[PDB]
């Protein structure tokens, strides 16, 4: 797949918002996938611990990981589908480290359009929503070819 111009203008007019906040955002997009999806936070096992929203809250390494999650995002999308250097990587760490499987990028991609959604209403009506949800659907097509060839699949 490939999006036009205009659908990357859109990506990153919202994205510029986000980056206003990238500690806030990112505390705010990991705990909506940990309380939405209560199995991925099994998966972490700096964080596996914590078991309210209050913790998560208050949970100065959770709020670190959540700025190192997003300024990742956040250079994969700046490329504007030329990621493969930047992709490779992380889909590497994310298959055969850490052991994630491709269905819980889908619950991360949910999370963060929740987030967008909730923050940036002005900015995020739905044409903008649907050239985000492309960018991010891009990116989980990429990772799970590169799973793939990494031996893993997802
Ligand atoms: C937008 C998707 C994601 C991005 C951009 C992202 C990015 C990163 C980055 C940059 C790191 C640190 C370096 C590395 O280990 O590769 C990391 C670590 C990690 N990621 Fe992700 N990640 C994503 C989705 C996920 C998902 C869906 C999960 C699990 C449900 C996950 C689990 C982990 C774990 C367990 C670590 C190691 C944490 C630690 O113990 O320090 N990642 N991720």
């Amino acid at each position: 797949m490939v999006l036009s111009e205009g659908e990357w203008q859109l990506v990153l007019h919202v994205w510029a918002k986000v980056e206003a906040d990238v500690a806030g955002h990112g505390q705010d997009i990991l705990i909506r996938l940990f309380k939405s999806h209560p199995e991925t936070l099994e998966k972490f096992d700096r964080f596996k611990h914590l078991k309210t929203e209050a913790e998560m809250k208050a949970s100065e390494d959770l709020k670190k990981h959540g700025v190192t999650v997003l300024t990742a995002l956040g250079a994969i999308l700046k490329k504007k589908g030329h990621h493969e250097a930047e992709l490779k990587p992380l889909a590497q760490s994310h298959a055969t480290k850490h052991k994630i499987p491709i269905k819980y990028a889908e619950f991360i991609s949910e999370a963060i359009i929740h987030v967008l959604h909730s923050r940036h209403p002005g900015n995020f009506g739905a044409d903008a929503q649907g050239a985000m949800n492309k960018a991010l659907e891009l990116f989980r097509k990429d990772i799970a070819a590169k799973y793939k060839e990494l031996g893993y699949q997802g």
